[PDB]
DNA sequence: TACTGTTACGGCTCCATCAGATGGAGCCGTAACAGTA
DNA sequence: TACTGTTACGGCTCCATCAGATGGAGCCGTAACAGTA
């Protein structure tokens, strides 16, 4: 009936004991960095998978990507668990829609088994010892599934090495097929593998459902066609029927990629299994979230238990049990602050999330909107990607929001066209802009700063000090001391990523890692330098009473007071304090940062640049993996930036960020190739007065 | 609440629909070959594992040993499943107790991580780049887990190639360590890996629980020592504390190996998982079975569902739901004959198992036992393995049974000493006997025939015709026809395992197998010869109106009438008919035979030999994987053999076979090194009069 | 003249894609040889 | 003289044991260069 966890002390959890009911919709809320992912994904999922993969093959456990055993006492009432984590990276030039969903492997098998080969020179059928066409004197090699893939030299096109593009233009030889001519002659139903991939998902499902095959080949392909049709049906049902299997995964949007990842791991139809979803609503519109909620309720109805760590209001309003962590974040949180039904969380004074839900704390909506001051910049002939020749004028000096469902072209319109043109005109960047006619009004701005929506990169060689750039100033200050000057030290001596002034027992890592072979690797503290990352010679040089280790092991609040007379350092630390990271250390490794904290570090990297008084701030979904309090702080700083006399445009699905905006531009009216038209454009009240778009309906519902 | 299976047509199932309750003890009874394994292991376990391993890593699914998708419509209420199958082979000279339970991998990791190397020439500690002792000028190689294993050239002893024995004697170099001298110098707590392996399990558990390690090494070994202790505790609790991790798996008994396999896959402590056990009581005494029943009830109490296909009366008397298949076997069965509680099966007239349980059918107990006729053969100084110098006289001309718990030395006493000495004296075999003084009374016998307890070998090149040896006579008869004589045909032309007279499109297999890569292979019928295994020239030669394909595609009952004037063929087919295989074809492949049918084929191979009127019949657990009806038939034929004037000794844990015996010899009083003494020796009533042995208690309880 | 932005180069880390090899035992078929009746 | 048992040799099949490699993107540190105030 219950999952009992006792003595959970993983990461920042303060030895908490929590009972999670089974066969229920249980959400884990709280601030960013409070211990939701560490409670669910790092502990419960890890134990549930570890206790089941041991009752399987011994050799195959190594390739499963095993998880380290959590620092817990005992877990009762556990069950096998499948989880979809909150960490997405993507951006691979060798991964497509076919390989991500694994349908391409099935297609390779199907073409290798029951395909019909030919000679690519005359088209006559090839028959056999040697599998060659006797007319053109060409010897085709053996037919195997590894010859229909572009990630090995056997089946990859020689010119582009299976990349597709070789000035970025399609490959002259394969024309984007990525496979050699020999492997493109095997046809099923009149099409080779590339042509079948180029077909839309909806078209391909019916192409495979209407295939005429001999009695011999149907026996072989019965176990392949059924799986292919099941996967295509999952993709269609999730709401992505307009995609093609040949699209690169480096071009998919956030919502499309998230839905692709969701549809793969959900359709198994099991029973008595715990499903763990970590932030399942990133880059998803309100209608996409409602569809996902319906699907998840259907999945629970089979007899499963759901543990979803969600920040959105809609998810918490459709659940039977809420577990709230906190009361703060980082080292200041990690306890079970409140529990129970959403009404109990609303009535619980100690729960910050309940305070926001109840209305005790809220994001202030301005009484009067900021009307445009007569300055507009206009774009005409927007035809990039799936934009159907629309023209929109973006105001200046006000807070602008760009809305619309996933695939409507919000990124393609704002990011590509606007940012690339502005950066080429003002920052003198060497970037190819999108397909458009012209932009009028560039002479009304001075600089452009953008925040992309891709997640940041993780590495043990980077911390907030290096990412924000303040570490360079700190190292210069340390190298400017009299003792460092008389010892010959430079700024490169004080960095743990440069050899010469770092602990050589760990190469500046600070902790040695012992390599197991079939078990997760272990991390143990260093012994030579005690984990200070530096030798004794470096640590002797002190500035204002602290050496570099002591200045790298101090929180942001402490470094704010420590660095007061230095303008650049104070400005950067003040921005870091403003975005919300007033409790994390100045040298915590990136790999140990939560998603929200990494996102806030990325925001503070760009929000700390000097403003010229008339600048362009382009933000692509800034409120991803952020609690309502972080959203409130971000809205406050953005509104202060606007009041300073600057123009800010924000592409957000968050309703609270939208409801405070000054001018809303809506793209739609549907996702994919069916959208690209400006549904509405005006003040939030005017857009709420329009019933053609779901965004207007939600805006008028909340107002 | 229920597992609903509809349209199950795998193997010989006749499209049955069955609902199996969840969180219950459900047994699947029926005859041998009726469709229990095909219903449970091949369908439910296959679907349950297939529907879960897809929600895991893609690469690691290949190494998991995937199961083919069953020929079923839809299964509802499924859940992830772990199963222990009924097919055990063992007999590997490169597998020990350590590797089977995987504790040896953990020990290799532990020794590679926190070991203490030395030089094997002087004993001084080795320190370093190269790990070498500067005194003896010896350079020890790198320390890795792959250097502590004898299955790779890095860590295997050169002399014996890691076999241990190089006239079978221990290796002169390693003295049975199987590892080279360099890898035997790494010691933990004063012992190398071989010494720790040689320690008993109970001793080693306390050796690891009382190890003094530095604070540095405890951090590394915390995740290893806990797992090692857990596995050792499982082995101790199952009832096998006397074993040592260095014992070869080719010497373990049936009960010990079965308990080792049971203890590994049960201790996971999950919930909402279906456990499938296929014949879990092979080679296990009554007390071992009672312990296993207690453990299984404890495992179900956690909230699991158990599907155990069992023939034993004890298992069916401790269950809440019985599913009975039949009503016959082979092509004559496959339907759900009866279902419900054990009382309902007792009162169900159509259930053969219920008929046997109720007492309508029973094994007749003779009114008066056959007293010995004054002829005895005596063995003195029995000290083989764990026999403590005991002497027993085995009577002649009566049915003798050897009882006792697993490890008591029943096999070591009867099989090794008696069979090897009798075969060396009478059959002129070149076999080394066991350790004993002498045997008096060999001149009272003429021949010895034995039936070992090891399972038979499976291959697609063998069928009952070839295994029983009747196929050679059939081929000779076919080659003796006038047309074959005039065509130059020989007996080697008529065998599908010899090239020249077989379908070259399949090399006599009869079905081509298409090789997938990450999916289970598919089997499709041949096209050139239509699966007749022979070409047109061979099939033209006909004997008595049938060619060789028609005589290879006929059941045993039909071939009994077809071959009536040939003495040898009729005798062999009559024996095959008597043992119970009157419905299977004469050419069904071995890989498709059930366990019980393969066992009966093995029995009929040896029971068909000519008896001299005074012969020795040694049977080692003949009633393994056989229903009560097959047991009744085997008891009948054995009693007829005894009445013919021969002596039969049977080493069986089956109580029905024991209760009909004429003279019982009991070994005990406990398993392992604590046994080897003759607890009781006399008629069944006399043994029942003794309360020192559990066998006597059971005998007096049933009588 | 210093601040701020860009671009290029080398080293380190992480994520996505890819779809088994080897050794020995058991069985079939065939030939050779001995005991027995 | 024929039946029955054992033993040796070559080919085919199955089970147990064993514990990742490669390619490209993102980040850090450093140098060079241009616009601006
Ligand atoms: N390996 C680690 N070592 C030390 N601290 C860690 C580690 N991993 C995470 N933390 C910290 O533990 C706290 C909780 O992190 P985590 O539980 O992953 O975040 P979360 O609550 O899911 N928040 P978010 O992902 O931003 O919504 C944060 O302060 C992290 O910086
Ligand atoms: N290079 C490309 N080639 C073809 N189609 C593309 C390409 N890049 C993007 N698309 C498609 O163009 C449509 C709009 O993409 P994009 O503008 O990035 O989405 P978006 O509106 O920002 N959605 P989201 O970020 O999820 O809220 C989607 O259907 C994309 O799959
Ligand atoms: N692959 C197969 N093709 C055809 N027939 C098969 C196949 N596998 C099994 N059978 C037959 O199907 C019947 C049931 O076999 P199976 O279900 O494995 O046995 P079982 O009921 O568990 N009996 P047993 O193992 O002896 O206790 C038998 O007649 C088998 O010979
Ligand atoms: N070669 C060997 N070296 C050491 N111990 C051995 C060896 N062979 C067997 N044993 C042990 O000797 C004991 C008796 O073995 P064995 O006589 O085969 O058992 P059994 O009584 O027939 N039991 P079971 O067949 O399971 O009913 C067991 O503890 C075996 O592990
Ligand atoms: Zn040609
Ligand atoms: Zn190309
Ligand atoms: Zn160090
Ligand atoms: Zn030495
Ligand atoms: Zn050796
Ligand atoms: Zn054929």
């Amino acid at each position: 009936d219950y999952i009992v966890v006792k003595g959970a002390r993983e990461h920042n959890l303060k030895n908490i004991d929590v009972k999670i009911p089974r066969d229920k919709f249980v959400v884990i809320t709280g601030l960013s960095g409070s211990g939701k992912s560490s409670l669910a994904f790092d502990t419960i999922y890890a134990e549930g998978q570890r206790r089941y993969v041991e009752s399987l093959s011994s050799y195959a456990r190594q390739f499963l990507g095993q998880m380290e055993k959590p620092d817990v006492d005992y877990i009762d009432g556990l069950s096998p668990a499948i989880a979809i984590d909150q960490k997405t990276t993507s951006r691979n030039p060798r991964s497509t829609v076919g390989t991500v969903t694994e349908i391409y492997d099935y297609l390779r098998l199907l073409f290798a088994r029951i395909g019909t080969p030919h000679c690519y020179l005359c088209g006559r059928e090839i028959s056999q010892q040697n599998f060659a066409c006797t007319e053109c004197n060409v010897s085709m090699e053996e037919i195997t599934p590894r010859m229909f893939s572009f990630n090995n030299p056997y089946g990859a096109c020689p010119e582009c090495t299976g990349l597709g593009s070789l000035s970025n233009i399609p490959c002259p030889v394969c024309k984007g097929a990525r496979l050699k001519k020999e492997s493109l002659a095997v046809t099923i139903g009149g099409k080779n593998i590339y042509e079948v991939c180029c077909l839309s998902i909806g078209e391909a499902k019916e192409f495979f459902a209407n295939l005429n095959l001999t009695e011999r080949q149907q026996l072989i392909a019965r176990q392949i066609l059924k799986e292919i049709n099941a996967r295509l049906g999952f993709l269609v049902d999730v709401g992505l029927d307009y995609l093609t299997l040949a699209r690169a995964a480096g071009t998919l949007s956030g919502g499309e990629a998230q839905r692709i990842r969701l549809a793969t791991q959900i359709g198994s139809g099991l029973m008595g299994v715990i499903y763990i979803l970590d932030e399942p609503s990133i880059g998803l519109h309100q209608r996409d979230n409602d569809r996902l909620l319906r699907s998840l309720k259907k999945l629970r109805d089979l007899g499963n238990t759901l543990l979803v760590v969600e920040h959105d209001e809609d998810t918490m309003y459709a659940s039977d049990y809420i577990i709230d962590l906190g009361p703060g974040a980082g080292s200041h949180g990690g306890q079970i602050v409140a529990e129970g039904t959403v009404e109990e969380i609303k009535q619980n004074p100690n729960s910050v999330t309940g305070e926001y839900l109840s209305g005790r704390k809220k994001i202030e909506v301005p009484k009067e909107r900021r009307k445009p001051n007569g300055k507009w910049l206009e774009i005409i002939g927007a035809r990039e990607n799936n934009l159907k020749n629309i023209n929109v004028r973006i105001p200046l000096g006000v807070f602008t929001c760009i809305t619309g469902v996933s695939g409507s072209g919000k990124s393609s319109l704002i990011n590509e066209i606007l940012y690339k043109r502005l950066a080429a005109e003002l920052n003198r960047a060497s970037v190819k802009p999108g397909e458009h006619d012209l932009i009028k009004g560039i002479e009304y701005l001075d600089k452009v700063i953008d925040i992309d929506q891709s997640p940041i990169g993780r590495t043990p060689r980077s911390n907030p000090a290096t990412y924000t750039g303040v570490f360079d100033f700190i190292r210069e200050i340390f190298a400017n001391t009299t003792e460092a000057k008389t010892r010959g030290y430079k700024a490169g001596r004080f960095s743990f990523n440069v050899k010469g002034g770092r602990c050589e027992a760990c190469a500046g890592d600070g902790i040695n890692k012992i390599e197991m072979h079939f078990l997760p690797d272990i991390y143990v503290p260093c012994e030579v330098c005690k984990g200070k990352r530096y030798n004794r010679e470096t640590l002797e040089v002190r500035y204002k009473g602290k050496n570099i280790a002591e200045v790298l092991d101090m929180t942001v609040e402490e470094a704010l007071e420590f660095f007061k007379n230095i303008p650049r350092i104070h400005k950067k630390i003040e921005t870091l304090y403003d975005v919300g990271l007033g409790y994390i250390k100045l040298g915590q490794s990136s790999t140990t940062l939560s998603g929200g904290e990494a996102q806030r570090v990325k925001l503070a990297t760009e929000l700390s640049r000097k403003s010229t008084g008339k600048t362009m701030y382009i933000l692509d979904e800034p409120t991803t993996g952020l609690h309502m309090a972080d959203v409130h702080r971000l809205v406050g700083i953005l509104h202060r930036l606007v009041e300073a006399g600057n123009s800010v445009v924000v592409i957000e699905h968050n309703l609270d960020v939208i409801k405070t905006a000054d001018y809303i531009i809506d793209l739609g009216p549907e996702g994919g190739s069916g959208g690209g038209l400006v549904v509405a454009e005006g003040t939030p009240e005017e857009v709420a007065k329009v019933e053609n778009s779901y965004t207007g309906q939600f805006l008028k519902k909340v107002l």
